[PDB]
């Protein structure tokens, strides 16, 4: 049981899932800025992270800049609360296993939480090797 939230444009996340899938399960595709989780999953997944909601943050897009989340004024409520209103702000992608959730960022992070090995190499899109063929991190 695995659930992904998954950006289609964003090449973390299209690693991301492709090594869910290389580990044999396909997950559940939520696109977060279309279904983005509420608030209750919202704080229990990052709990969860064990990160900070700050370090959720995604940036360099139009609420950061217009909203000024850059400057340290924002609650972690006040964060959270942007985050549902304006879901472009939830860094990505975000995977659930029954291991554990992770901030997979780089995308190999998700390794630490897929039950099973990958199946053979992976290499992600650009060309940097992740695992080999005996499955060894490189
Ligand atoms: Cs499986
Ligand atoms: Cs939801
Ligand atoms: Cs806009
Ligand atoms: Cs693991
Ligand atoms: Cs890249």
């Amino acid at each position: 049981n695995i659930t992904i939230y998954h950006n289609p444009a964003c090449g973390t996340s299209r690693n991301t899932l492709e090594m869910i899938r290389n580990s044999g399960t396909e997950p559940t595709i939520i696109l977060y800025l279309e279904n983005p989780p509420s608030r209750d999953e919202l704080v229990k997944l990052i709990a969860d992270m064990g990160i900070s909601v700050r370090a959720l943050l995604k940036k360099n897009v139009e609420p950061y800049e217009q909203l000024g989340l850059a400057e340290d004024k924002f609650t972690d409520d006040q964060l959270i609360d942007f985050m549902l209103q304006h879901p472009i702000l939830i860094n990505r992608p975000i995977v659930v296993t029954p291991l554990g959730t992770r901030l997979c960022r780089p995308s190999e992070v998700v390794l630490d939480i897929l039950q099973d090995a990958q199946k053979g190499a992976f290499t992600k899109e650009d060309g940097e090797k992740v695992v080999d063929e005996a499955g060894k991190r490189l």
